[PDB]
């Protein structure tokens, strides 16, 4: 599980 | 789990 | 569990 | 479990 | 456990 929030 | 908020 | 706030 | 907050 | 508060 990845999250990048940018 | 990898979370980054930028 | 990687957590960066930036 | 890694928190950076900058 | 690794907090860093910069």
């Amino acid at each position: 599980l990845y999250i990048q929030n940018l």
